């Protein structure tokens, strides 16, 4: 049965709530971004519109193969009418496609929905600016005050430099970075601009990315692996067993693999800076670990909520257990009394 946190009252719009069936009054259907968490449940048989974003529109119908007419895709930065209730998409700053979604109520609500994000100032120069939030649909993967994590600038520079040093140390070694869902394209599209190099990848994963209206995508990306010195690997392939394996199947064309596991937070981050980031070694095969975070730093969510004052805030992730509940409602309290809303 469909959370509360899923619905928006006073409308029959439902926010990333596939897997319930059919929901008793649910005209439209949301999607913020194509993360299977967030989708889970679409398929070709879904006969209610979906309102996403283009990018998550061409991800629905190539993926899960659902059908053109009943995938509403959505302009950003556009005041839309949506049965009769004004709506905005804005950029979350999460993976490609990722939306927030800015409801008008008839009655005069105004409600924020974050679906995945990482807060950044330009969110504050941009439509919210304008008007009044009451209500907040909060992303809070990182609410508490031990999850620091550095800028994806810093770290987008720490590995184009580890891997243009070893490549034009040792010419004939490989770099592999390690993936799973959309995100996170950045790290291996940056490293690859700095080789000359396309990235090699699967298929399934080169059919992906043609998805994401990036431009210029052909120069980039290719599925031949035999002519690319970045190559991309599934995330549970990103091992010294399965790196072996892989660096097997190249047949004697490079000595050396240099992998990079893009992950979010670890318990690393609290004693150890990305300037000083080391890798696990086991021969010639190196994998180093390096937190690119596409969510907000407890900092990061912190500035943005005390600029928002949002009267309410409705949290979405962590809300299993009433122990984060309660952890969580602390925090909201302590930044609004700091903040003077
Ligand atoms: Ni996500």
């Amino acid at each position: 049965t469909c959370p509360f946190y899923k619905k928006i009252p006073g409308t029959g719009f439902t926010v990333d709530a596939f897997q319930y069936g059919v929901v008793e009054g649910c005209t439209a259907y949301f999607l913020t971004h194509f993360h299977s968490d967030h989708y889970a449940g679409l398929s070709k048989h879904f006969t209610f519109p979906v309102y996403c974003s283009e990018i998550t529109g061409n991800l629905l119908k190539n993926k899960l193969h659902v059908q053109e007419q009943y995938i509403h895709p959505l302009p950003l930065d556009t005041e839309c009418i949506v049965n009769g209730v004004k709506v905005v998409l804005l950029d979350a700053n999460h993976c490609p496609g990722a939306v927030m979604i800015l409801f008008y109520l008839p009655n005069g609500t105004v409600i924020l929905h974050t679906g995945d994000f990482r807060a950044d100032p330009s969110m504050e120069r941009s439509l919210l600016a304008d008007q009044k939030v009451h209500m907040l649909y909060l992303d809070t993967t990182y609410c508490s005050p031990e999850y620091t994590f550095p800028s994806q600038q810093e770290v987008i520079r720490f590995a184009i430099n580890t891997a243009f040093e070893a490549v034009t140390l040792n010419p004939h070694a490989l770099v592999v970075c390690g993936t799973y869902s959309i995100g996170k394209e950045k790290v291996f599209l940056a490293i690859a601009d700095v080789l000359g190099s396309k990235v090699g990848m699967s298929q399934e994963k080169y059919k992906t990315l043609q998805c994401l209206n990036i431009p210029e995508i052909n120069s980039l990306i290719t599925t031949d692996m035999c002519s690319s010195l970045v190559h991309l690997l599934p995330m549970m392939q990103i091992n010294f067993k399965g790196l072996q394996s892989h660096l097997k199947k190249c047949g004697g064309k490079y000595n050396q693999i240099l992998a990079f596991r893009p992950t979010g937070w670890t318990h690393s981050n609290k004693f150890t800076r990305i300037a000083d980031v080391i890798p696990q070694t086991k021969g010639n095969i190196s994998i180093y670990g390096i937190p690119y975070s596409e969510h907000s730093s407890y900092l990061e969510m912190k500035r943005f909520v005390q600029w928002l004052k949002p009267q309410k805030i409705i949290p979405t992730v962590n809300v299993g257990t009433w122990k984060s509940r309660s952890t969580m409602e602390k925090y909201f309290r302590e930044w609004k009394l700091e903040a003077g809303y």
